[PDB]
């Protein structure tokens, strides 16, 4: 799978970026999933589009949603819903709350309604707490993507996942959920970026964050920045390239596509070659 994500603010950038085509290529070709990342727990079992005033709010919104459903319905491309706890920052507690047994049903119908309601095609979860894994955060966490796993499986809709590279700390969701993960999702992105690489150490190597998404690691994105032209030793277009030749996926982070190096033909080639062909294009 290929992903990349449309941030609140600076929607009009991403936008344009959208149908951009660099000497032939861009993302029309190279990504299979788009997610607007426009969605945030209540903390009470519902979920609400992101209000922050410095962010660009005449894009949350039904319609903002659509354009991006049906430029990528034009190709094939599915778009997630989105559901991040990151508006003004990591905040575990507005999942902890959303979890727990009194609101986790509620969470998931409220998630997969939205999802419904705007005609997407499956939900990426993108709800991080640092150092804030518990053994009661992590059953929990892991009750409630089992439960949208099963009813997105049961609608035939995707769901995919966004957690930290690595495992030696208390974060959740980590590597040290993927194998708990890994059967219930379609996808997880590793939020490895700058730290993550071909060159990069141990558990960070590509190598080992294939090895940690040992029984299904062609679910494995890895997370790139669009910020970068190079981190860990290695050009972007040299760190997409492992992604081809090993079997697994990228992830963009993000639309904006801020430098060049993700502004140019090769990469959204290569990228297209990992995703493969969708179905029929009718633009």
């Amino acid at each position: 799978m290929v992903i990349s994500w449309i941030p609140p603010y600076n929607v009009p950038v991403s936008f344009e970026n959208l149908e951009k085509s660099f000497d032939g290529y861009g993302p029309a070709d190279g990504l299979s999933h788009i997610a607007p990342q426009f969605w945030v727990p209540d903390g009470n079992g519902g979920i609400s589009y992101v209000t922050r005033d410095d962010y660009s709010m005449d894009y949350m919104n039904d319609d903002s949603v659509k354009v991006i459903r049906d430029w990528g319905n034009q190709y094939g491309i599915k778009t997630m819903l989105c559901i991040y706890n990151g508006e003004h920052g990591w905040d575990w507690s507005l999942v902890s709350t959303s979890i727990s047994a009194a609101n986790r049903q509620s969470f998931v119908d409220a998630i997969v309604t939205e999802m419904k309601r705007l005609n997407l095609h499956g939900v990426e979860v993108d709800l991080e707490g640092p150092n804030a894994d518990s053994p009661t955060d992590t059953e929990n966490f892991l009750l409630f993507m089992e439960k949208l796993s099963d009813t997105l499986s049961s609608l035939g809709k995707d769901l995919t996942i966004a957690t930290f590279a690595s495992r030696e700390w208390d974060h959740i969701p980590d590597a040290s959920h993927w194998p708990e993960l890994l059967p219930l999702v379609d996808g997880i992105t590793s939020m490895g970026y700058e730290e993550t690489g071909i060159n990069a150490t141990g558990d960070l190597s590509y190598a080992g964050q294939k090895s940690m998404a040992a029984g299904a690691p062609e679910k494995l994105m890895l997370g790139m920045p669009d910020h970068l032209d190079s981190w860990q030793g290695s050009s972007a277009l040299q760190q997409v390239e492992w992604a081809q030749d090993n079997g697994v996926g990228v992830a963009l982070w993000d639309m904006q596509l801020r430098n060049e190096a993700w502004q140019r033909r090769d990469i959204w080639k290569a990228l297209s070659e990992i995703r493969g062909p969708l179905g029929t294009t009718y633009t």
